């Protein structure tokens, strides 16, 4: 005699994804430009959440609140050229400019920080 059987192997893995999907029917697509066409052609529409409502009957917890402090800085309403570094009123621009350089005050007008 001589007879027998064998062969036990597997391999039926399924791999497939879809970008967009139709609610009405089960027809999915990859590009929106393709789906839309169907949504109108046939009439169906997307499934993704829909925001066709604004009235929120759901009460919300206490409202929001924040402190609105207030303060001013180095304000000076003058009418004459005056260096903020040293503090010497002038008559003409040059006097001021030629000074900012001759003294290099415009280069050093600040430094560290407090808060
Ligand atoms: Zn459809
Ligand atoms: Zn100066």
């Amino acid at each position: 005699g001589s007879s027998g059987s064998s062969g036990k192997l597997y391999g039926s893995i399924f791999t497939g994804a879809s970008k967009f999907r139709c609610k009405d029917c089960s027809a999915a697509y990859d590009t929106l430009v393709e789906l839309t066409v169907h949504m109108n052609e046939t009439g169906h529409y997307r499934d993704d959440n829909h925001e066709t409502d604004n009235n929120n009957p759901k009460r919300w917890s206490k409202p929001r609140k924040r402190s609105l402090l207030e303060m001013e800085g180095k304000e000076d309403a003058q009418k004459v050229l005056k260096c903020m570094y040293c503090g010497h009123s002038f008559e003409s621009l040059q006097d001021l400019s030629v000074h900012m350089i001759k003294t290099k005050h415009y280069q050093k007008v600040s430094g560290p920080s407090s808060g």
